[PDB]
């Protein structure tokens, strides 16, 4: 085991990674920008230091972190999530001065880093990928063919030009002629080629993705799956494990085959695949994360699985004890993300200081947060003051605890989405577990709340 | 289910109840002093009254409680903890105006209030019980003749008795006889009756108590027991789920022996059984307690039932689901009682306003608590600003978990319990698991700390 960790981030995270290692018995180091010289991971920290130039370059800057790292006598780096954890780089310059990077290899770092190799990787690993075309199309008349094998609505797009010319939406074999005739020709007037490519449409789409975890040694489980439908201008909102949509059956089945795919990069420490799901629990793979996700936690109240704890201990080279038999999923668990920002204009960071601040707790209630009176939101890092986590045995139950625990959380002096998630608490639909990604756009009386 | 409770306390135990109450879907209504105008309890409710002409009458006027229960409609009133929760007045005047009372019969409230009945209650189900007196003494010659018979060194308890008062021990028939007379006079002047009990004297025990849940219709069940032995001048400081001492078997045996005694007094509603071990580890009851303790979180994290939901469902009529056989017991919980009070200074209590506040959260972690900054610690009520609860798989990652939350929370302007609570959490007889009534008078460098 590792007797000294630097922790290269910041707030919330850089607090659940130093209490992991607290409880390891680890010895912690923490950074910061001297704009943060009260933050709570300074104080939790067994030490600090401020280093960087302005307030981002204190963790962006990999050289100055890997050289504090060496300085102090840290052996290991947990990167967190955000800022440099899926960088590639800074990863193999750990490894190059012999400190271990909390985290997969960074040949897998780079390989996942791209979303193309990464879609074709997950297709030779039997992972399922949204169909369409194999690369550019051949002519109109394999366009038909390939659209009727894999289903309409479909989508057609150049493959020239960045998108400058858009995207078309086919719902019948004459959309699809007419749509590709300008398209390409659209294309050609553009870019000089008017080559197209084509794609299944997933419309009214949910988003779901499995958590992964392995060890060094090849031992990699799955810990199933979150719902992450509610989400804002790609922002996720509201997070539950395990979905409702799949079924037992199609949770091993979706989740045996991310094991196969990670098992076959040689993935290790924590992992999640995201993809898209239809109606009939159907999903296709968009992408990976190669770290720790904020939405982390409503893994671990249905599994019991401490996983950043697990990082720590793969990255010291233990074994992963358990066999996928082991992981159980017991009852529902949802996290609310509440953030300064103000769901009525924009979702704009409401940027100032803590006042008032009260803190729910009880059975069932987890808080993962940084904040006190006089924690400051500035607009120099994201807007995040507190995971609020629930778990209860039945769904009903985990959405009632949630309601009322934001209805007891108390934050003054910055707008935040409180107000807004305890709406959600209460409508139908989410109750009813009838929701997907335009959920927000599909639901505006959540936003209907008074000053 | 009840449409209005009203909860007949404050602080801590107030918002829990009140979260149970959310959770079902009751509306919540809360009494409180002008001195608590600000309150977190309530906040949290849906109504809330000012009553009481200091800061006692508010939660100790049972008449004025009651008809404001009238006034406002609450079908139903949760006593909580201390106040009026094991006053067999308050209870009966509920029932005989209409208004259901969150706990046992009040019957019940009186026979278990007096420590001889209590004792032959035990006694006639079969629960051991230390030896001694037949009830209660006639006067000081049947106390010389049966301490004689049973060996001294041998203690003399006040029957209406609470606390350290109208207790003394005595080595011999000496002290005894003096000692006669002055317990009899402390228990009038502290209960206003002397009636004494003899039983023999346990030196060095540990205080191992059971949890009872029974509904109306007569399903008792257990949820194991605490081992509270952690203590001063009778405080509970730190309180573990399960206890280290006994194993499954003796833990189903002195369970379904408690369960039995519950049935045959009809018990329903949460109650525990307190005991004492001896030094070869036999328990003997001491006294019950008719209501909901402090640390009953503890006993939910490791059995997973929602003790106070349950209290609320069975006033209500509600069949009790579970079985015995349905209860198990997983992993190991610790709470921690983080006190406005200062143990250099005899636990003295801490007068004055918290300034700085952060409340630890993460995996296997519960806070229950009902400050932020600027709560003020009065001479009118208990010292407490919070319970921290842990749980965790293993004993060991139990202790290191409690230990390092108590690193992590912040408090300032009183001094608090916490240095203490971190030596306690480091010291090698507790992380081994010896730890007696007397492990702090035995354990001076836990009060050795800086600042």
């Amino acid at each position: 085991m590792f007797k000294k960790v630097l922790v290269a981030n910041r707030g919330e995270i850089a607090c659940r990674v130093i209490r992991a290692c607290k409880e390891l018995g680890i010895q912690t180091v923490a950074i910061y920008n001297e704009i943060e010289s009260t933050a709570r991971h300074v104080k939790m920290a067994d030490e600090a230091y401020m280093i960087g130039v302005n307030p981002l370059d204190t963790y962006l800057n990999a050289e100055r972190i890997v050289d504090l790292a060496l300085e102090v006598g840290a052996e290991a780096i947990h990167p967190g999530y955000g800022f440099l954890a899926e960088n590639e780089h800074f990863a193999r310059l750990c490894e190059e001065k012999g400190i271990t990077f909390i985290g997969p290899h960074w040949k897998v770092i780079e390989l996942m880093g791209d979303k193309a190799r990464s879609k074709e990787v997950m297709k030779r690993a039997g992972v399922p990928t949204v169909p369409g075309s194999d690369g550019i199309l051949k002519d109109v008349e394999e366009a038909k063919r390939i659209a009727k094998e894999i289903g309409y609505p479909v989508l057609l797009k150049a493959s020239a030009g960045g998108g400058g010319r858009g995207i078309r939406i086919s719902r019948n074999e004459e959309e699809l002629v007419r749509n590709y005739e300008n398209a390409y020709n659209e294309a050609v007037k553009a870019f000089g080629r008017g080559d197209l490519l084509l794609e299944k449409y997933i419309e009214n789409p949910k988003h779901i993705e499995f958590q992964v975890l392995g060890d060094k040694y090849g031992n990699v489980i799955h810990l199933g799956e979150r719902d992450c439908s509610i989400q804002r201008r790609n922002q996720k909102l509201v997070e539950i494990a395990p979905s409702l949509l799949l079924t037992p059956e199609q949770r091993e089945y979706y989740g045996s085959l991310v094991v196969k795919a990670a098992k076959e990069i040689g993935y290790y420490s924590a992992g999640t695949m995201e993809f898209i799901a239809d109606e009939k629990g159907n999903l296709y793979f968009i992408e990976m994360n190669t770290r720790i996700q904020v939405e982390h936690p409503v893994t671990e109240m249905i599994t019991g699985v401490d996983i950043v704890k697990w990082q720590i201990r793969i990255a010291a080279g233990e074994r992963l004890r358990y066999s996928q038999e082991d992981i159980r999923f017991n009852g529902y668990s949802i996290e609310c993300r509440i953030n300064a920002e103000d769901p009525k204009k924009g979702f704009a960071p409401s940027i100032g200081t803590i006042e008032r601040y009260y803190v729910p707790g009880g059975f069932g209630i987890r808080v993962e947060h940084a904040s006190s009176k006089g924690y400051e939101i500035t607009p120099y890092y994201d807007s995040l003051i507190a995971k609020l986590i629930v778990w209860a045995p039945l769904w009903e139950v985990a959405v009632d605890r949630m309601r009322s625990a934001l209805e007891t959380y108390e934050i003054s002096g910055v707008k935040t989405t409180i107000p807004l998630l305890i709406n959600i608490m209460k409508d139908k639909d989410f109750r009813d577990g009838k929701f997907t990604t335009r959920y927000l756009e599909e639901h505006p009386h959540v936003f209907d709340y008074a000053e």
